């Protein structure tokens, strides 16, 4: 009954850029999770090709959620403040915002606009990192990614893009080197 989705969207590090290496998006409206993962938890298929790692975010080493209660990392949950003292953490009309800053490298959470106090740090920074909300049936969530994509409720953190000017062009000079595609 849980699936996880991602729109088609990847960031990763470039070295030393000051320019599009942090990214914001929301998610809005029984499990429910939501964050970042990267491409690193993919792994070999017997035929050939890959196949995600893990079940939902935050189950492999290389994914991290949040839940409205818990941090999620390698099937680890790490408690939070909450906005809702029980299940379900997540209601119908709250927004959840997630931020991944791959210069220091930080990925931060928001509850209706306020900071959650705990954040995953010093995570891997081979490969891309894509956007992911893990669901159960007779869920509907949708993803905020800006513009026409899903307008964002909040303002980005100062220095954040919307996931949606993934589709700006850039030099390619200036996106190397990277580590989006393994060293
Ligand atoms: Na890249």
């Amino acid at each position: 009954h849980v699936s996880s989705v991602r729109p088609n969207i990847f960031v990763g590090r470039v070295e030393g850029s000051a320019v599009y290496q942090k990214w914001y998006f929301e998610v809005t409206m029984p499990h429910l999770r939501i964050g970042w993962a990267n491409t690193t938890g993919y792994v070999p298929y017997p035929g050939g090709g890959e196949k995600w790692g893990g079940n939902g975010v935050g189950d492999d080493l290389y994914s991290y959620g949040y839940d409205g209660a818990f941090l999620w990392s390698g099937g680890a949950k790490t408690g939070v403040n909450r906005t809702h003292a029980e299940e379900p953490y997540i209601r119908k009309g709250d927004v959840i915002g997630c931020a991944l800053d791959l210069t220091v490298p930080i990925i931060n959470f928001m509850f209706n606009g306020v900071r959650v106090t705990g954040s995953f740090t010093n995570f891997n920074l081979e490969g891309m990192f894509f956007p992911v909300i893990s669901c159960s049936s007779k869920l509907s969530c949708r993803f905020l990614l800006g513009g026409e994509h899903g307008r964002l409720r909040y303002a980005a953190p100062p220095g954040y893009s919307p996931l949606v000017e993934c589709l700006l062009p850039q030099q390619i000079l200036s996106l190397e080197p990277c580590f989006c595609f393994g060293n």
